[PDB]
Formats: structure tokens, sequence, C-alpha cells
């Protein structure tokens, strides 16, 4: 069985195990390189971690610097699909299975709890698993990326969607495998969708967690909780700040808010972190380009970041620090999208956005760079990958 990426609906279908697993140890050997004893001299350090969303993207980077940067016991949270024999797993149980083995490897606590982590059958497993090993967490990290969410105390499913209020949202937008530019648009979305993606990427269930913990004793005095999120460009503000996806921003910003007026032993930050390729970026105007504009423009500057730059640097410079402070914007939240939103950065990339066109979108843009983080993601296109050797199980990695 020969694994190549297929592609359909702007989704990638299938995954390499062994390259999810390639893709999983690069992060840990970066980590292990960027996260010294010199940059953890004289900064206090993490020792036990919650982290809901650990099997992709910020939150598995948030795991990975957490237990092979800072030695933390570590607890993950994801609802992934296993594989057989036959049939693929997801992208995420294949990371997961990389990181308890490194982690095993290395002789650190790691336990990765695999379901519905809006459930409160899951939120239970994780408070006895606490209780058991005598843990109180010291950090947790909410990056739960899903388009739906089960409402645990009413049983019905919301789904979010991402549109603009009023006003339909178009732009123009960029295939980076065959190049084609269009222009799609969003049409303003109603009370019951702009209701549902409140309900999915707002801060309900990360209050939850919080108040379940709470109540369980299992937060550490000075526990740091945080959220991530993204602010993104003037050119998407129609979704980011006034669109659905902004409601919901608002409403976990209001819920970080809240954290630290009721528990008064807690910090809790929203982390606006940059942009990168997520599994929705195909379907939102703007976006695709956005991305590789900016991918471009900053690669050549010299400081483009993918995840686990992102995450390390997160906890070195903000988190971590040897000043012992933990700076935040006027809004209190933590700013990592410092780099993207640069002022040069930003003019640049709407330059080469106005500049765009059909035959010059691959040499203008990285488009080769936003397929390789797209393919990436299931654990293609990872350097050091043979490719055209046959898999003979989807069980292990």
């Amino acid at each position: 069985m020969i694994v190549k990426p297929m592609v359909r609906n702007n989704i990638c279908l299938n995954a390499h195990p062994q390259g999810c697993k390639k893709g999983v140890e690069d992060q840990i050997e970066y980590t292990k390189k960027r996260i010294t004893a010199e940059v953890k001299a004289g900064a206090k350090a993490p020792k036990n971690v919650l982290v809901l969303g650990c099997s992709n993207g910020y939150g598995l980077a948030s795991r990975i610097t957490a237990a092979f940067g800072y030695g933390a016991a570590t607890i993950g949270v994801s609802f992934e699909k296993a594989g057989s024999e036959t049939k693929y797993g997801t992208p995420g149980w294949y990371n997961n299975l990389a990181f308890d083995e490194a982690a095993k490897r290395e002789g650190l606590y790691s336990v990765t709890i695999d379901g519905d982590a809006f459930s409160d059958e899951i939120k239970a497993q994780v408070i006895e698993e606490a209780k058991k090993k005598g843990i109180k967490f010291d950090l947790i990290v909410y990056s739960l990326a899903s388009p739906v969410r089960t409402d645990p105390d009413t049983g019905i499913m919301h789904k979010s969607v991402l549109k603009p209020f009023g006003k339909t949202f178009t732009g123009k937008t960029v295939d980076p495998f065959t190049g084609e530019l269009k222009e799609i648009s969003a049409e303003p979305a109603n009370d019951e969708e702009a209701a549902a993606t409140v309900k999915v990427m707002g801060g309900e269930d990360w209050e939850r967690w919080i108040k379940q913990l709470s109540k369980e004793g299992l937060l550490e005095e000075g526990c740091i909780t945080l959220a991530y999120s993204y602010i993104g460009p003037e050119a998407t503000q129609a979704l980011y700040r006034k669109g659905t996806i902004g409601k919901a921003k608002e409403h976990l910003e209001a819920t970080a808010h809240r954290l630290n007026k009721e528990n008064p032993s807690i910090r809790a930050f929203v982390s606006v972190n940059k942009g990168l390729v997520t599994r929705a970026s195909a379907v939102i105007p703007v976006i695709p380009l956005y991305l590789a504009s900016l991918f471009k423009v900053m690669k050549e500057k010299g400081n483009h970041e993918g995840c686990i730059e992102q995450i390390t640097r997160l906890y070195a410079e903000r988190l971590y620090r040897k000043d012992g402070t933990i700076p935040v914007d006027e809004e209190n939240r933590i700013r990592i999208d410092d780099w993207e939103l640069e002022e040069d950065v930003q003019k640049a990339v709407s330059a080469l956005m106005e500049k765009v066109t059909g035959e010059n979108a691959e040499s203008l843009t990285d488009l080769a760079g936003y397929r390789h983080d797209f393919l990436a993601s299931n654990g293609f296109d990872v350097e050091g990958i043979n490719y055209e050797a046959e898999v003979e199980r989807f069980d292990r990695i």
C-alpha cells in the first residue's frame, strides 16, 4: 500500500504514519535546541500541564514545548480516529502515538485521553487521572479545533460558520496546488448561525474545564490558563472582527476576564497567535492568498514562524521570562502575532495581494510553502521520508 496525498473538497483525506511521526520528532528536536539551559535558567517552569486539543497545530506544539523543552508532565486531550490494519487514522492519532512514544523514551510522564473534549465524560476522565497521580495543574492550554460542539447539558449539536454580518464578504483567493485565482464570497450569517458559532468557538467549554478542575482542587496556586485565538490583517476584519468569528472571540475574551475575577489564584489569558494554514483556510475568502503572501514576505525578511517556533517563543518570551512578567496588550491579551502585524510586513503583503495574477502567483507568493504546510499536517511532503516505500500497516508508526 503506497500512501500518497488524496485531496478533495480542499481537504486532505488520508495521512502518512511515518511522516506524521517524523513531523513530531522534528518539532521535538527543534524544541531541544531552542529551549536550552540558558533559556530556562533563572525563569520559572511549568511542572504539570493540561493541553486540550493536543494532537495538531498549536496544541501539539504546546505539549512538545512543555514536555521536551521544560521537562513537564503532560495530560493531552484530543478527539481522534484510530487506525486499523487497512484504514487510515486521523493525522492527530499518529501524532499522539509519536508523542507518547518519545515521551516514554525520555522518561517523561505523559497520558493521552482520546475523546470528545466538550463532554463531561472526558472531563471526568482527566479529573480522575489527576487525582490518582496526585497532580495539580499549573498550566492549562486550550487549543480545541472543532467545527462542531455537542452541548453537554442539552445534547444538541452546533456547527460554527465563518460569515460576515450585514454585508456579503468577497475577495480574491488562490489554489496553491493549481495556481488558480478566483473570487469567492461569504454571505452574511443569520442569528442561528452566529449563535452556533459562539457556542462552538467561544469560551463556554474553556470555563467549564476550569470550574470542574477548580471544584476538584486540581489547580495549583498561580495556575496559568490560555486560549489561542487570531486577530489577523485589516483585509479580513469583516470576518475576524465583525463577523461570526469576531463575536466568538469577544465571548472568549469576556470569558478570560471572568475567569480572572472568579478565581483570584489564576492567570487567564487569550493568546493571539500568528496566521497559519488550517483545515478551514480554503473556505475563507482572502485568507489563502494572504497566507501565501505573508509567508513570502516573512521568509524574505527572516522572521517566518511555524507552530513550534511560535509556541517555544510563547513559553520563553511570554509565560516564563526572566523578568517574571507576562507582557499583554491594552486588552490584557498575550500577543505573539507581533511579528506578523508589523507595519512593514503588512504593507508589503497588501502590495503583493494587489499585484497577484494567474501566471505570477507561484513566483510572487509562497504557494510552495503553503502546499508544504498543508501536506505536512497530514504527514506528507516531510523531509527524510521516502514516500515510494509501501506502508505495511496503518496500525503503528
